[PDB]
């Protein structure tokens, strides 16, 4: 339906932080993304996209809602804060066929870090 995703400065998970840091949603599903801290955007990584999304990248200290009807792996990163590892991840539908990729998508070492760590919330 919808899921709220707060952007932090420092959260119960680290710093540079989405909140939550996976999202298992469906199509048509409803991503709120949040400032809960100011300086956080969220942009796309299209080296995690299912084929037939939009990229897209949100104004700082602003908020955000992205829709997905497109099963797969939706990566996402705060540009400013990705190589500090600020990253999420949303999985619609059962068997990412992008999976590998988002594996070894080349990114920050942080971000990396991170991704593999929302990466193993997979179902
Ligand atoms: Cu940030």
């Amino acid at each position: 339906a919808t899921h709220e995703v707060h952007m932090l400065n420092k959260g119960e998970s680290g710093a540079m932080v989405f909140e939550p840091a996976f999202v298992r949603a469906e199509p048509g599903d409803v991503i709120n993304f949040v400032p809960t801290d100011k300086s956080h955007n969220v942009e796309a990584i299209k080296e995690i996209l299912p084929e037939g999304v939009e990229s897209f990248k949100s104004k700082i200290n602003e908020s955000y809602t992205l829709t997905v009807t497109e099963p797969g792996l939706y990566g996402v990163k705060c540009t400013p804060h990705f190589g500090m590892g600020m990253v999420g991840l949303v999985q619609v539908g059962d068997a990412p066929e992008n999976l590998d990729a988002a594996k070894t998508a080349k990114m920050p070492a942080k971000a990396r870090e991170r991704m593999d760590a929302e990466l193993a919330q997979v179902n």
